[PDB]
């Protein structure tokens, strides 16, 4: 249940589809001296290379072996990235593919990451190897042999997701195939994993396959260390498969997180902030121990899996960066920060129809991530983990670690603030008016840099500064009109 982080890093960036090589660099010139504790990987394992359409992201979350050979690099680059990273004290987390293997239509041959042959039609994965009864055919009970219907629990675990060969998990040779992997990672220096599909595989047999793991590199962790499990299961209630079944292993992914904050945000549905006051439990969400939370995540941030039209993205800077604050700030659960790449969203009726496409890339090759002088990205590489408003929220995160929320305001409609102990203090303007008032910040009394509109550097603010009185009060004055409706201010802020 443990991130397994450096004592005072508490979040972790997914950098999705990002190189090897370039997440590496990253660790050294960036998430170390940021404060970010760690960073959640594409799959690293062999996957199809699809070709229609032209190497979308999800062909990655198609196996084919488990060798560490993708379009991210190869496993000396992997070996080397993981090195450099723990070396500066930043983790890396795995996401693990390990319910199923590719598409059971795919065609056969050597149309794979690593050029391993495959061929689905007859169950065969030599690379690993697995054969045919090493799937769940026998076992689904559906006329298809896909997964129809989610109120069936049974067949929602040993059934086709959307046709992916289903592998048997209850048996102890699947099992060993998959630690064997999982310890290869671990050896080599990961931190955790997040285990993808979970929701699609039995609790005891993910528990059973977990049996069998190592215990971290002792050689940067210390000795017993258990790996961090965050499991992917979507869980919005409706159906017979509960986050909670799940709590055995590890942490969960919460999913109503970032679904509730994107409606109160947008002001849809009739919400507002001042309702954030009793957010985490008070809201129905899982435990802030088992909870692993974002606003959005590969999946829905591109209207994949479960996010619906209230998710909050990079594509609505404005409120994302909001959300995203407002989650940083919150003391409820661990929090993961999504950083994305740039692509030609294009809607057509409901849908957009190059939701598939994948990473930046020169015929399959995937580009560089370009740091400009401005230390934003190039090549279309979003980078929202550089953008000054979530890398100094992260820190801001890390500064008020262990504070208890305190100190609530809200005007009961958009207005709201709140305190973590006596570290840190942020105040939002969502409502179509001005912010001006005197609020208390259960802040020591001193000049404030807001680390929203600027940084703090060799005794000045950039940006905002913010007057707290020997009384713990100061003034705020948000325009609803601002270009960052919100400031935050923490003890390291301080002049
Ligand atoms: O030897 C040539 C073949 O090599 C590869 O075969 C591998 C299988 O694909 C892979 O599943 C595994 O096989 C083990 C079974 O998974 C495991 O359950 C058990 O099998 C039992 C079986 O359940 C039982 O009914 C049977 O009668 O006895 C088995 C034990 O002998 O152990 C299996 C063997 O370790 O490993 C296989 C060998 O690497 C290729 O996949 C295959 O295409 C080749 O023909
Ligand atoms: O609780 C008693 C009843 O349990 C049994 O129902 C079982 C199924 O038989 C069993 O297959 C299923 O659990 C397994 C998956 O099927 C399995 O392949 C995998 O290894 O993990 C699962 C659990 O880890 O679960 C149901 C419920 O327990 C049994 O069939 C009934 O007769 C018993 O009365
Ligand atoms: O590229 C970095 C920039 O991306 C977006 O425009 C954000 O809204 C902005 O705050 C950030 O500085
Ligand atoms: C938590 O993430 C890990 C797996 C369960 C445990 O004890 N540590
Ligand atoms: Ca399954
Ligand atoms: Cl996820």
């Amino acid at each position: 249940y443990s991130p397994n982080t450096q004592q005072g890093r508490t979040s972790i960036v997914h950098l999705f589809e990002w190189r090897w090589v370039d997440i590496a660099l990253e660790c050294e010139r960036y998430l170390a001296p940021k404060g970010f504790g760690g960073v959640q990987v594409s799959p690293p394992n062999e996957n199809v290379a699809i070709y229609n359409p032209f190497r979308p992201w999800w062909e990655r979350y198609q196996p084919v072996s488990y060798k560490l050979c993708t379009r991210s690099g190869n496993e000396d680059e992997f070996r080397n990235m993981v090195t450099r990273c723990n070396n500066v004290g930043v983790r890396i987390y795995v996401d693990a593919v390990i319910n199923h293997m590719c598409g059971n239509a795919v065609s056969a041959g050597t149309s794979s990451t690593c050029g391993s042959y495959f061929n689905p039609g007859s169950r065969d994965f030599p690379a690993v190897p697995y054969s045919g009864w090493d799937f769940n055919d026998g076992k689904c009970k559906t006329g298809s042999g896909d997964i129809e219907n989610y109120n069936d629990a049974t067949q929602v675990r040993d059934c086709r997701l959307t046709g992916l060969l289903d592998l048997a998990l209850e048996k102890d040779y699947v099992r060993s195939k998959i630690a064997e992997y999982m310890n290869h990672l671990i050896d080599i220096g990961v931190a955790g994993f997040r285990l993808d599909a979970s929701k699609h595989m039995w609790p005891g047999d993910i528990k059973a396959i977990l049996d069998k793991l190592h215990n971290l590199n002792s050689n940067w962790f210390p000795a017993g260390s258990k790996p961090f499990i965050y499991q992917e299961v979507i869980d919005l209630g409706g159906e017979p498969i509960k986050s909670s079944d799940y709590f055995g292993n590890g942490r969960v992914t919460e999913f109503k997180y970032g679904a509730k904050l994107g409606t109160v945000i947008r002001k849809w549905n009739g919400e507002k902030m001042s309702y954030l006051k009793n957010w985490g439990e008070g809201w129905g969400f899982m435990p802030s121990d088992r909870a692993l939370v974002f606003v959005d995540n590969h999946d829905n941030q591109r209207g994949h899996g479960a996010g619906g039209a209230s998710i909050l993205t990079f594509w609505d800077a404005r409120l994302y960066k909001m959300a995203v604050g407002f989650m940083l700030a919150h003391p409820y659960g661990f929090t993961r920060v999504m950083s994305s790449y740039r692509w030609p969203r294009q809607f057509q009726n409901g849908n957009d129809v190059n939701d598939w496409v994948g990473p930046p890339n020169n015929n399959g090759v995937i580009k560089e991530v370009t740091i400009n002088p401005d230390t934003t990205c190039g090549n279309d590489w979003v980078c929202e983990h550089r953008w000054r408003q979530i890398r100094n929220m992260v820190i801001f995160r890390n500064v008020v670690d262990g504070q208890p929320f305190t100190n609530w305001y809200d005007n009961g409609s958009n207005q709201v603030a709140f305190g973590r102990g006596n570290r840190g203090f942020i105040v939002f303007n969502n409502d179509d008016w001005s912010f001006s008032l005197t609020l208390q910040t259960g802040l020591p009394a001193g000049t404030y840099c807001d680390v929203i509109s600027g940084d703090k550097i060799n005794g000045n603010c950039t940006g905002i500064k913010i007057y707290v009185s020997d009384d713990g009060k100061a003034h705020f004055s948000i325009s609803n009109s601002a270009e960052d409706p919100f400031i935050a201010i923490h003890a390291e802020s301080k002049l």
